[PDB]
């Protein structure tokens, strides 16, 4: 499968225009996404990103100069939907969909989320999409209420016009996002115990 990272002002935790360049510990929050699924099952990494918003494109044009696997597209990232619907339209196999403020090792989450939708399609032909989500309510970090939910991690797509059929499923697996000062702490609590 191919992957998506579409950092440009979006992310999953409030809306507006989210900053994907918060750096911690050494790697910017897109640089923590990216490098394990740089390494996990998919091939090559698509960042998508937006004219609105190149301070983290010029930024990851930057970091990934080198861009062996790296792509960098051009997109309607502004809107997570307008973007997701354009690079559906561009993409002739299914790739990865993933949010730019997710921060945790993805790499067995990645593997879990490719082998069980093609368990799903395996059996079910008709779904093209899955989405793996959590409750907000166990969520580690609500920005306003633990009402709704949120994805749990990445989300799988067909490479179609329009909108699919979308799986679903639940995880016990929990994701840091940074938005601000207590998330770094949050965040670098966790790194502080690796580091231990």
């Amino acid at each position: 499968m191919d992957a998506l990272i579409m950092a440009g002002g979006k992310g999953t935790r409030m809306g507006g225009v989210e900053k994907p360049l918060i750096k911690l510990c050494g790697r910017c929050l897109i640089d923590y996404v990216v490098s394990p699924l740089l390494k996990s099952k998919v091939n090559n990494i698509f960042i998508a990103t937006s004219p609105n918003t190149p301070k983290t494109k010029e930024y990851i044009n930057s970091a990934y100069k080198d861009y062996k696997n790296i792509v960098v597209i051009d997109t309607s990232g502004k809107g997570y939907i307008e973007d997701l619907n354009e690079c559906i339209g561009y993409f002739s196999e299914p790739f990865l969909v993933v949010s730019s403020d997710l921060i945790n090792l993805k790499s067995k989450i990645i593997n879990s989320i490719v082998d069980y939708f093609y368990c799903i399609k395996a059996k079910t032909p008709d779904v093209e999409a899955l989405a793996v989500m959590i409750p907000k309510e166990k969520y580690p970090n609500p920005s306003i209420d633990f009402n709704g939910l949120v994805p749990a991690g990445i989300n799988v797509v067909s490479p179609k016009h329009g909108y699919q059929k979308e799986e679903i499923m639940v995880i016990d697996e929990l994701i840091f996002n940074i938005n601000t000062k207590d998330d770094l702490k949050l965040a670098e609590m966790l790194l502080k115990k690796d580091g231990l």
